């Protein structure tokens, strides 16, 4: 009881407890004692950035891709008995794929025997090739003598093919007690073997919130196990004859609390995407849903987004980060892919996201919004890493915010004129990477008042998906994030700054 107050932690919670009580210590779970696991002499070491390459078009120094691979590799070398992988299809390949081999050899030629779960969501119609017994066989070929002491279940999984909803999460969570998560899918030739690596991050952490994540975990694969009797959700692989594991993590967390390895306050906050449960039946939460018309797209899906009470109750993440960027009383970092869905079949935006943005225009909180480079779109489901044709498509919705909430143009022109800052990512003072491809951008991050900050995997743009990530107050690892990657962000991306229509 020395220790400082949370008010962006606290502001958070309220709305996770009014919106998801019931789900409170499953799908989303705050906890004090957490550590931010850097090594020695890498103090923002917990920040895994890939590639960590500022400055140079050409890349050589990929520091960040270096340290998130060798932070995967030893949380997995520590391991005495679980390893909880998720992820987006296809299962990890190269780096990533080698961090989990050398991994679980290590834990093995330590003398243990350890349980490994590996989960991905694949979309309805790219899977891909996506197979979970071809993925086992590969990584018990590559495991040698040591597959044998290795437990693996490895499934591929869609929740609903109708509503587009799948696991995203993208978690790597040791013994219940250390979890690596953020952005970033195993996906070699895009984060790794190219000379225009895919911008991300993820987090690494130890404490009980990795106990948080691995809860998530098994309520994931206890829908995970039971819907393998339809395979046309689950496709399921075990290795050594092993049953399906839908209880993992409360097998090892067993009886005992988690205990703290440091002071870090977290939320941990996931969402079950649409076809794991209807709603949270203890939840009170009677909220006046939005109203507005896009004049752009009209969807034809049922939008669970912007129109489903429901969805919310089982879906806390959503509103998790409404209320962190609403908590915002000095500034906001915005550090996305996207704001915006590809309509159809999603909504183009989060009313809601976008409402609470204008507020904070308006009330003379700074707004920075960094997103991926337009040029990156594809191919309406490929999916590049743009859904945006250009950076207006996010100020004239602002626009469009501002003016139903204050009623005139010209009070809406001072406050996005005045308070925005919106770009495309960059990370040199060139235009693109030196071998002529756009940077792609795939954080999903949000930074409040240099005091809270999520890294995980939600975006703020329309998805229906199981995603999960943490929310840190700490101004001390807020100031590493700001030096490591938000200032060197705005330095580069400043350069592609839009000024919006109707400023000077
Ligand atoms: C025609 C566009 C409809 C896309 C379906 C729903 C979605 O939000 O997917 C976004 C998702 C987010 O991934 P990450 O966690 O940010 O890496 O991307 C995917 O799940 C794969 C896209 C496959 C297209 C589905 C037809």
């Amino acid at each position: 009881a020395d220790t400082p107050p949370t008010p962006h932690l606290d502001a958070i919670e309220r709305s996770l407890r009014d919106t998801s009580p019931g789900l409170e210590g499953s799908v989303w779970q705050r906890t004090d004692g957490n550590r931010l696991d850097a090594p020695d002499g890498d103090p923002a070491g917990w920040l895994l950035q890939t590639p960590g390459c500022w400055g140079d078009a050409g890349c050589k120094d990929r520091a960040g891709t270096r340290r998130l691979l060798d932070k995967m590799t030893r949380n997995i070398a520590d391991a005495r008995h679980t390893v909880d992988i998720s992820s987006l299809a296809p299962f990890p390949n190269g780096g990533f794929e080698d961090a989990v081999v050398d991994g679980l050899k290590a834990s093995v030629a330590a003398g243990h025997s350890p349980r490994v779960r590996i989960l991905v969501g694949a979309a309805p119609i790219y899977h891909l090739n996506v197979v979970p017994s071809r993925y086992r066989d590969e990584l018990i070929g590559k495991l040698g003598a040591a597959a044998g002491k290795v437990t693996l279940n490895v499934a591929s999984m869609t929740t609903s093919k109708t509503s587009l909803s799948w696991n995203a999460s993208k978690l790597l969570v040791v013994d219940g007690k250390t979890a690596i998560t953020g952005g970033i899918n195993g996906w070699k030739d895009d984060y790794l073997d190219t000379a225009h690596p895919v911008s991300d991050v993820d987090m690494a952490l130890s404490g009980p919130a990795a106990r948080s994540a691995g809860k998530y975990l098994d309520t994931l694969w206890d829908w995970t196990c039971r819907n393998a009797s339809d395979p046309a959700k689950v496709w399921l692989a075990t290795s050594n004859g092993a049953s399906c594991m839908p209880s993992m993590e409360q097998d090892e967390a067993g009886s005992a609390p988690a205990e703290p390895t440091g002071d870090v306050p977290v939320i941990a906050v996931g969402g079950l995407g649409v076809g794991i449960k209807e709603s949270d039946p203890s939840s009170g939460y009677h909220p006046d849903l939005p109203t507005a018309p896009d004049t752009k797209c009209t969807v034809g899906l049922h939008d669970n987004t912007n129109a489903d009470r429901d969805y919310d109750t089982v879906n806390p993440e959503e509103n998790a980060l409404r209320s962190l960027i609403a908590s915002a009383r000095s500034h906001v970092e915005i550090s996305q892919q996207d704001l915006n869905a590809t309509c159809p079949p999603l909504p183009r935006y989060d009313i809601r996201t976008y409402d609470t943005l204008a507020g904070k225009l308006a009330a003379g909180v700074k707004v920075r919004i960094v997103v991926s480079d337009p040029a990156n779109r594809g191919a309406v489901g490929s999916g590049g890493y743009s859904q945006i044709k250009s950076l207006d498509e996010i100020s004239d919705t602002l626009r469009t915010r501002l003016v139903a909430l204050t009623g005139d143009n010209e009070k809406a022109s001072r406050a996005l004129c005045g308070n925005l800052q919106l770009a495309s990512f960059r990370s040199s003072d060139a235009a693109k990477w030196a071998d002529g491809k756009p940077y792609a951008l795939h954080h999903k991050l949000v930074s409040v008042d240099d005091s809270a900050f999520y890294i995980g995997s939600k975006n703020l743009y329309p998805a229906w998906l199981q995603d999960f990530g943490y929310i840190v107050e700490s101004p001390a690892a807020a100031q590493q994030l700001k030096t490591e990657l938000l200032d060197p962000e705005w330095k580069y991306s400043q350069q592609a700054a839009a000024t919006p229509a109707g400023c000077p």
